């Protein structure tokens, strides 16, 4: 499992369509089943005009998205394949910036494991975070947790140095190489991510066990 985190780390390409015009962006995701990706909701949605709900970037019926792994393999998906943890309350905080993508059953990729049991991450813990800042592969090796934020019971944001734009959606890994969280912010307003709660882990597994 030495190379399992790296080889599960996918680049995301997003093509947001509006009318007959398209704008593109990039992000990151992690394979946690042969045909299931973990990522952030904000690769796909943003705040509604009044911040009351999450809302698709571009036209959801026209958008196209793509994943690519380090070995060069790639595949496509659409909005029909995206499962948001909570699109309605997405604007309320990073606790809801969470999404799972179910790819076709013909996708049979090697993947990392979602952690079986929740383990609280503490300040001064060292994490391993993978992603594609500016679309380029990057591994934040043993980056230290400096600040924690309790979003809800057993639901913590953590801050660690290293993230830049494009890395959001990349995986946070424990020392065994299991997925425990995901990177969410690499902008100038503090790099960090979300450590998945027992509830969020169960929800992801419910999506996996549909596949």
């Amino acid at each position: 499992s030495n190379n399992v985190p790296k080889n599960a780390s996918a680049l995301l390409r997003m093509n947001f369509v509006k009318g007959n015009q398209v704008l593109s962006g990039t992000g990151s995701a992690t394979f946690i089943a042969p045909n299931v990706l973990l990522t952030v909701a904000h690769n796909f949605i943003n705040n509604s005009a009044d911040n009351s709900t999450g809302e698709f970037i571009g036209d959801k019926s026209k958008n196209t998205y793509e994943w690519q792994t380090p070995d060069g393999q790639k595949g496509s998906f659409t909005s029909e394949d995206i499962h948001f943890y909570n699109k309605k309350d997405y604007p309320k905080g990073f606790i809801y910036d969470l999404a799972v993508i179910t790819l076709p059953q013909s996708t049979r990729r090697q993947h990392a494991n979602l952690v079986e049991n929740y383990s609280k991450v503490n300040v001064n813990d060292k994490l391993n975070v993978y992603g594609y800042p500016r679309g380029e592969y990057a591994h934040l090796k043993d980056t230290t947790v400096e600040i924690e934020q309790k979003y809800a019971n057993n639901t913590y944001g953590v801050q660690y140095q290293g993230g830049k734009a494009g890395m959001s959606g990349g995986g946070i890994f424990n020392s065994k190489g299991e997925v425990i969280g995901l990177h969410q912010n690499g902008a100038e307003n503090r790099s960090g991510g979300l450590i998945l709660s027992p509830t969020q882990l169960d929800w992801i597994r419910s999506i996996i066990k549909g596949k």
